[PDB]
């Protein structure tokens, strides 16, 4: 190990349902009130306080561990570019990573970026899910290259505006997601996530060096592989079945959710989010 990075007192989080701590719920409630075409209530009835899980997301645990306030801009469905898996949001708000970056910068209205705040980025899953669900054109190698470029551009744009500290999360292991397994798409997920995770850290290391940034890379795939190889160590028992099935329809939730890896068919449980948050916090002093 090298020296721990300096303490963190403010996080700005950008990303998708792996981080969202209430934004998709707030926005969809707004959209429903306004009669927006296509709007639906997200995340749904079988979720904890608007999180796409049964508890806090990894970034919420990271903030708790580190003693930081959290401004969590992440939106369930968010892609790495401007928009969302949920196409019907585009007309109302651009909620992808690039959209969230634009909205954060516009809220600053010329005032300075907090150079001490950690800019946490965790996105790309929906790039893959939209591509598979709506038969996207690109070869997965090209889709991964677009994901990588999008995330690099978000770091560059935040740095441009004055951000100095970043934590960028890798692709998760999409290959073990229950919906991917049920779609017989394990190899395509493997190929997509390997491409993102090989390229992105090399691009971010160059950007870090050029702009004098503090940028930490969190390898979520290494993290999940280690958990899923040694589950008993962490008190996990069921790695594959969702605790709270939703497809084809909502069924009764499992008795022992802290023994389950997956909450629904796409999203991990509060236990896994806890472990992930603790792992992410390990690079920083309290
Ligand atoms: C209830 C669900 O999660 S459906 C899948 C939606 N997703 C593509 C945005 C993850």
């Amino acid at each position: 190990t090298s020296p721990l990075l300096a303490p963190v007192r403010q996080i700005h989080a950008f990303g998708d349902a792996y981080s969202d701590n209430g934004e998709s719920q707030r926005l969809t409630r707004e959209m429903l009130a306004k009669g927006i075409a296509g709007a639906q209530a997200l995340p749904g009835e079988v979720y904890w306080q608007g999180r796409w899980s049964n508890g806090p997301t990894a970034v919420e645990v990271l903030a708790r561990q580190l003693g930081a306030q959290l401004a969590d801009h992440a939106v369930g469905g968010a892609k790495s570019g401007a928009d969302n898996y949920y196409g019907w949001m585009s007309a109302y708000r651009h909620t992808g990573l690039a959209g969230q970056v634009d909205a954060y910068l516009a809220t600053l209205d010329g005032k300075p970026v907090d150079g001490q705040a950690l800019h946490f980025i965790f996105v790309s899953a929906n790039d893959f899910f939209e591509h598979e669900d709506f038969a996207g054109e690109q070869p997965l190698e090209q889709l991964a290259g677009s994901s990588v470029a999008n995330i690099r551009a978000a770091v560059q744009r935040l740095g441009e505006a004055g951000a100095r500290r970043f934590l960028v999360v890798s692709s998760t292991d999409l290959s073990v997601v229950p919906a991917v397994v049920a779609g017989n798409r394990v190899e395509r997920a493997q190929r997509y996530l390997q491409a993102v995770n090989a390229s992105l850290p090399i691009q971010l290391a160059a950007l870090r060096k050029t702009r004098g940034l503090e940028l930490s890379w969190f390898d979520h795939l290494t993290f999940s592989r280690h958990l899923r190889r040694n589950p008993a160590r962490y008190g996990l028992v069921e790695l594959d079945a969702p605790c709270q099935p939703t497809q084809p329809s909502v069924r009764p939730a499992c008795a022992n959710p802290d023994q389950y890896y997956f909450w629904d068919e796409w999203h991990p449980t509060r236990r896994v989010h806890q472990l992930a948050g603790e792992a992410m916090a390990a690079r920083y002093a309290r």
